[PDB]
């Protein structure tokens, strides 16, 4: 069928725009995922010794382009940092709609009372570390980056499920394993890759 039958066979949470990611009610500040992501991207480019005054910190390639802000020679480093971030969230609860560029967060609808990640939330949190800004909806993530045939998926690529990649999204780890925020009552986990419902392409956000 069109869907991974192990998960709800509906589109994933679709959270619009640029959500507030950090709130500090004692200091009286707040900032959005795009703000947190830009800050992290500038930090990453500075640690590579390549920050420029024109850099906002957002490092995405134009969708479909093989050329992004992060040089190819540094792409493996960037990818491993993204994976490190994601893997550091192993054991955090799933929450439908949960997560932002700063970490897990309260979800929506069903996940309104649970601080955690959903699938696209975990992916956007992970990639935000190197300035790769992603929308909080798997289907919209699928339209960014560069498509790679799923048969040629590589560690750091992003695997999608459902029509238009609308159901679920995970980070491929290589060796037939993926990092995911799977479903209600579970935790961020490493799991075997599932092919049911998988889109015919994975997405690459970082070239190397």
């Amino acid at each position: 069928g069109l869907w991974d039958p192990t998960l709800p066979m509906i589109p994933s949470a679709n959270i619009p725009g640029d959500p507030i990611a950090v709130v500090n009610q004692v200091l009286g500040i707040s900032a959005t995922s795009a703000q947190v992501t830009a800050n992290m991207g500038r930090k990453f480019l500075e640690q590579l010794g390549i920050l420029q005054p024109t850099d906002t910190g957002i490092t995405n390639a134009p969708a479909g382009s093989a050329q992004g802000r992060i040089p190819r020679v540094y792409g493996r480093q960037a990818s491993e940092y993204v994976i490190r971030r994601g893997m550091s969230q192993i054991g955090v609860p799933y929450s439908w709609g949960g997560g932002n560029a700063a970490g897990p967060s309260k979800g929506i609808d069903s996940g309104a009372g649970t601080v955690g990640f959903d699938a696209s939330g975990l992916v956007l949190y992970s990639f935000a570390g190197v300035g790769i800004k992603l929308p909080h909806y798997s289907g919209s993530q699928y339209n960014l980056g560069r498509k790679i045939p799923s048969s040629q998926m590589r560690r750091g690529d992003v695997i999608f499920y459902g029509p238009n990649g609308s159901q679920h999204v995970t980070i491929y780890l290589g060796n037939g394993q993926m990092l995911e925020a799977p479903d209600v009552g579970l935790k961020v986990r490493v799991a075997p890759v599932r092919t049911a419902g998988m889109t015919p392409y994975v997405v690459r956000y970082i070239e190397y």
